[PDB]
């Protein structure tokens, strides 16, 4: 397995969801930019593995269900089989990822990408070892009822840049956007 990854947008007042949507009118090249890092593969014959909660699962239409192109899991402990269209259901992060590690997917899986909710995000920005977050930054306040955790500066420096995201800003609905990385190892 390669990179540990996080990818989100969030507003200003750090907002990721709404009833179980996203808070913003839907914005096309920004799901163009999801779409395009998780399921780019740094190494051929490899897939990348997206790892989301429940709800995460449940957001997104399901035409667009599962991801095509990347392995899903859903993360849930409620759950005794992986929803219909998801390929992998595990308790834990930690189990996740040991599944990585099998013989299983070992062979098969490239980078690791974790797509919501905060829980999932909460819990891998605390798993230790080296990780990038992708943070869209949706620049104005949008009424949301899910936020994403606080970014600890002490411990993420944000890129100066990276290969491959744009370091201006962005407009789409005459909603502003720009995309910053972090990077973390502890
Ligand atoms: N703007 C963005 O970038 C994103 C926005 N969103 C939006 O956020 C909302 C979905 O969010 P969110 O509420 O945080 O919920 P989750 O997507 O993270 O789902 C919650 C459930 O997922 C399972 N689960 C979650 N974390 C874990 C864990 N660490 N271990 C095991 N199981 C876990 C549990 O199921 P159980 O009860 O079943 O055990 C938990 O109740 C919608 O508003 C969605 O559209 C989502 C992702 C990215
Ligand atoms: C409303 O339509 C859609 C909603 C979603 N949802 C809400 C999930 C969604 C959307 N944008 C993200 N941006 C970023 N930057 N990171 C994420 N983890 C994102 C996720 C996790 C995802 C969609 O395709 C993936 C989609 O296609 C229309």
């Amino acid at each position: 397995v390669g990179s540990l990854n996080c990818i989100v947008a969030v507003s200003q007042n750090m907002g990721i969801g709404k009833n179980g949507d996203l808070p913003w009118p839907p914005l096309r090249n920004e799901f163009r930019y999801f779409q395009r890092m998780t399921t780019t593969s740094s190494v051929e014959g490899k897939q990348n593995l997206v790892i989301m909660g429940k709800k995460t699962w449940f957001s997104i239409p399901e035409k667009n269900r599962p991801l095509k192109g990347r392995i899903n899991l859903v993360l849930s402990r409620e759950l005794k089989e992986p929803p219909q269209g998801a390929h992998f259901l595990s308790r834990s992060l930690d189990d996740a990822l040991k599944l990585t590690e099998q013989p299983e997917l070992a062979n098969k899986v490239d980078m690791v990408w974790i797509v919501g909710g905060s829980s999932v995000y909460k819990e891998a920005m605390n798993h230790p070892g080296h990780l990038k977050l992708f943070v869209t930054r949706i620049m104005q306040d949008f009424e949301s009822d899910t936020f994403f955790p606080e970014i600890d500066l002490e411990k993420y420096k944000l890129l100066p840049e990276y290969p491959g995201v744009l370091s201006d800003v962005q407009e789409e609905k005459g909603i502003k956007y720009k995309f910053e990385v972090y990077e973390k190892n502890d």
